[PDB]
């Protein structure tokens, strides 16, 4: 088309046009104010209308980089302001963008963003419904400027409706708190898992996050031809590297001409792409790489036959290996939607390791004859822990569930710092109570799925302030032992407990009253602590200890008089624990 924004224009339609020149803005001038992105926008979408009327208006022949570019360049304090980007305004547009996406800055320096009192809330949403959700949508960007853009429209779209909904009941706060926390950590996890394939990308390149896109496609699109799966892990790899340059436009636009390749050969590729395709570009890419996976042809032939008791697969594998190993991982991923992608890739690593061995010898079948022998203790360990786990978070509560790892973890790492420890347990937790709720065969990839951005929250933090060289030896192994590595952490029997300490077991009446949350933490705090102080205590001596502060703790906060309770039994409490430890 001769006009390129005259195109989005048309396809986006005003509103969300207007909502994502917002976004791209607040990411590239994180440190303007609201109002002049505002402006910014108006002008924008004013110039956009004209070139939609006449696409041989002035100007409306300029490429989308070039326009944004020369109106980044028209912001007159952007030299005062931001700089050393100012001098990105001296360059030919090519170079010129480029130069921009270099002085983006991560993570910036602004005031953590505070989540006001529900009926203020409600009332600026009811008061002016567009400058509420707007100015919300620029404070989250400027401090995620990395964060892809449709996508925080999507959670935008999904707040309108907390709000909506909401805000027009008897109690607002019992049924909007619980919507936005679940949305702020469905918000978190989805920034974790952008920056975490990135990052996965850069660091153990390109063979494998394409084994990793096999894997993941071929569960999905089990009646998918290999060679159709191939073609869209190349173009996926492709348009994941793209983005993670950063460059909107140009990830948009591979994402979109994906999704439109996915749905014109639908028919091919699976019957659960239907609703995904009859939705608008935008939303399009979002929905297809959520859809479930397609059914499996039920009338499969054994994995054994191609890759164990063939003749002529060292032949096969020495004429292409990756090539060889991806039909072996599609043949096996797409028999095991239940399975975790990382276990997959295990696997492939172990059949690989074997071949590389074996296609050396004599007689290689002989070899390679009981492969699939070593791939039961890899598989059963996954579903052990998932049993295990999901049993015991049945017996105990999620609360309790969160107690007892953190009587776990205390004791394999008590170098680890409280806050950390106690946030760590409590996301595991959550992982439990949102997982083990989905049948068997399900699960592995659920854990898969919510562990993966717990141990890269992990990791990140750690790397910061490094405490113990086994969390980082675990941080730093491939994508695919990390999980592994932790669960192999033992107790650690060097570490030297620490010297009590008065203050951290001195309880008051103002835990009487704090909100749930804020008890539990309380009180999972000083569980840490505890921990760390008598680490080599017992499950049965820590229980009974538990119990004490329980009951204390109801006494005192049920008492005619408190405080002194808390003061007098305290002494009690803490003298009787000391010796029974
Ligand atoms: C690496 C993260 C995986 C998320 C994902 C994605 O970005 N695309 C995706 C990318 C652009 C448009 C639509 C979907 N699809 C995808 C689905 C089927 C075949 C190929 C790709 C996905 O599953
Ligand atoms: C992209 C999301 C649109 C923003 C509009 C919703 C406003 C939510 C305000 C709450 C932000 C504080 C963060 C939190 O939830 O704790
Ligand atoms: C290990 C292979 C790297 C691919 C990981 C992909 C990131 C998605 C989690
Ligand atoms: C297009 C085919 C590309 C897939 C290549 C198959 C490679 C399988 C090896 C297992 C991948 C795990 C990589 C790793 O050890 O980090
Ligand atoms: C101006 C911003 C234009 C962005 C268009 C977004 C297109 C949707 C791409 C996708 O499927 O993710
Ligand atoms: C304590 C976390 C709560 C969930 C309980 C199950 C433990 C998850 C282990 C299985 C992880 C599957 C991913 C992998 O293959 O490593
Ligand atoms: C440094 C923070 C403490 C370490 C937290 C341990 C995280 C391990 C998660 C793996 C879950 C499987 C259960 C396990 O084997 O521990
Ligand atoms: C003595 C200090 C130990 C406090 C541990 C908290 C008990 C846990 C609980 O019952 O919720």
């Amino acid at each position: 088309h001769k006009s390129e924004v005259a195109h989005r224009f048309k396809d986006l339609g005003e509103e969300n046009f207007k909502a994502l020149v917002l976004i791209a803005f607040a990411q590239y001038l994180q440190q303007c104010p609201f109002e002049d992105h505002v402006k910014l926008v108006n002008e924008v979408t004013e110039f956009a209308k004209t070139c939609v009327a006449d696409e041989s208006a002035e100007n409306c022949d300029k490429s989308l980089h070039t326009l944004f570019g020369d109106k980044l360049c028209t912001v007159a304090t952007l030299r005062e302001t931001y700089g050393e980007m100012a001098d990105c305004c001296a360059k030919q547009e090519p170079e010129r963008n480029e130069c921009f996406l270099q002085h983006k800055d991560d993570n910036p320096n602004l005031p953590r963003l505070v989540r006001p009192e529900v009926d203020v809330m409600c009332t600026a949403f009811h008061d002016n419904e567009e400058t509420f959700l707007k100015k919300y949508l620029y404070e989250i960007a400027r401090r995620h400027p990395y964060f892809y853009a449709p996508e925080l429209l999507f959670f935008a779209k999904r707040y309108k409706a907390a709000f909506t909904e909401c805000c027009q009941a008897a109690d607002k706060a019992a049924c909007l708190l619980p919507k936005l926390d679940e949305l702020r950590d469905e918000g978190k996890a989805s920034s974790a898992k952008q920056r975490l394939k990135c990052a996965s990308l850069q660091k153990f390149g390109e063979r494998a996050f394409k084994a990793w896109a096999v894997a993941r496609l071929s569960q999905r699109f089990p009646k998918a031809e290999f060679a159709e799966v191939s073609k869209l892990v190349t173009d996926l790899t492709k348009v994941h590297t793209e983005c993670c340059h950063g460059d909107l436009l140009e990830c948009a636009d591979d994402r979109a001409d994906l999704a439109k390749y996915i749905c014109e050969n639908q028919d091919s590729i699976s019957s659960k792409l239907k609703e995904c395709c009859e939705k608008p570009l935008l939303e399009k890419s979002h929905c297809i790489a959520e859809v479930e996976n397609d059914e499996m042809p039920a009338d499969l032939p054994s994995l054994a036959a191609d890759f164990v008791e063939s003749k002529d697969v060292c032949k096969n594998y020495a004429e292409a290996k990756d090539v060889f190993l991806g039909m072996f991982l599609y043949e096996y991923a797409r028999r095991h939607p239940d399975y975790s992608v990382v276990l997959l890739l295990r696997l492939a690593k172990t059949y690989e390791t074997t071949l590389e061995k074996c296609c050396a010898a004599a007689d290689p079948h002989e070899c390679y004859a009981k492969v699939f022998d070593e791939f039961k203790p890899l598989v059963e360990e996954p579903q052990n822990l998932i049993k295990q786990n999901c049993e015991l978070f049945e017996q105990l509560g999620e609360y309790k569930f969160q107690n007892a790892l953190l009587v776990r973890y205390t004791k394999k790492v008590p170098q680890v710092s409280t806050p950390t420890l106690v946030e760590v347990s409590r996301n595991l937790g959550k992982v439990g109570s949102k997982c083990c709720k989905h049948p068997e065969a399900k699960r592995m990839p659920c854990a898969e799925d919510y562990l993966s951005v717990v141990l890269n929250q992990l990791c990140v933090l750690h790397e910061k302030t490094p405490v113990s060289d086994r969390v980082t030896k675990c941080c730093t192994e491939s994508l695919v032992n990390r999980r592994p590595c932790f669960s192999a952490l033992e107790v650690d029997e060097t570490y030297v407990p620490k010297e009590f300490n008065a203050e951290t077991f001195t309880f008051h009446a103002d835990i009487c009253t704090l909100s749930e949350k804020e008890r539990q933490i309380k009180k999972q705090t000083a569980l840490v602590e505890l921990v760390k102080h008598k680490p080599k205590a017992t499950k049965e001596q820590l229980k009974a200890v538990m119990d004490d502060f329980a009951a204390f703790v109801e006494k005192c906060c049920k008492a005619d008089d408190k405080e002194t309770c808390f003061a007098e039994e305290g002494k009690k409490l803490v003298a009787a624990s000391q010796a029974a430890l």
